[PDB]
């Protein structure tokens, strides 16, 4: 029913959810706008436009939880608990090369591939793939990912949107345009949000019982399908699935 994203979430909405951003203690306060959502959301079309209304309403409750997660600057007893704390930071607190060259994807002299924008995107070969899609140059510029808050929405909606196989992406996963093999099945990757999960980080936090690293994504997740109105749907947790490779 709401034709386009701006209506399905509108700015009051995105600014309730990310209420906490923009205050003093936020060393990103005044970067993640609104604006730059909408506008980056444009690269790609299906992002919050696949499926029914409660659908597209989870797909954006979803992308918000993972990448507040990546972002937060929560606490247990921060004003409106720690999920009003998601979008706080824009670059890795402590830096790193995040460097792995090869012919396609250089090191570039100078620049550092440490986590930036909603995703925490890092490497030279995310940035490479990212840029080669979004039409930036990422590998010589990395920090556009933490200086235009356009580039940064579109590098983390890139991840969003695009398999890497093995992985299906988190947009088909969470849209239920994905099903799974009877070999993930075996590996109790089943569709919702702890698939998700494991597609973002798996290898650290999948498949070893409770994590407070997923607690904290389902939490957000949860935060933003009640302010929607929208259930969270099953499979939320990753705590006994295989890690993705």
């Amino acid at each position: 029913a709401p034709s386009d994203l701006s209506a399905l979430i509108p700015r009051a909405t995105f600014d309730q959810m990310l209420k906490h951003r923009n205050d003093g203690a936020c060393p990103a306060r005044g970067f993640y706008t609104y604006d730059a959502f909408i506008a980056a959301a444009r690269a790609f079309p299906s992002f919050g436009n696949t499926g029914d209304t409660a659908t597209r309403k989870r797909e954006i409750a979803a992308f918000l939880g993972q990448t507040s997660h990546e972002t937060t600057g929560g606490w247990p007893s921060a004003p409106d608990g720690p999920y009003a704390w998601g979008y706080c930071f824009v670059r890795e607190q402590n830096p790193s090369a995040y460097c792995s060259p090869t012919p396609q994807f250089p090191c570039a002299s100078g620049q550092q591939y440490y986590g930036r924008g909603p995703i925490q995107i890092s490497w030279n070969y995310n940035y490479g793939q990212c840029g080669n899609a979004i039409g930036v140059d990422l590998i010589n510029n990395p920090d556009l990912v933490a200086t235009d808050p356009v580039v940064s929405f579109k590098s983390a909606i890139w991840f969003w949107m695009t398999p890497q196989s093995p992985k299906p992406s988190s947009h088909d996963v969470i849209t239920s345009q994905w099903t799974p093999s009877a070999a993930d099945v075996a590996a109790g990757k089943l569709p919702g949000y702890g698939t998700v999960t494991n597609i973002i980080n798996g290898g650290l936090e999948c498949g070893r019982g409770q994590d407070s690293r997923v607690e904290d994504r389902i939490g957000f997740f949860k935060q933003y399908c009640d302010l929607f109105g929208v259930g969270y749907g099953n499979n939320l947790d990753c705590y006994s699935q295989a890690p993705f490779g």
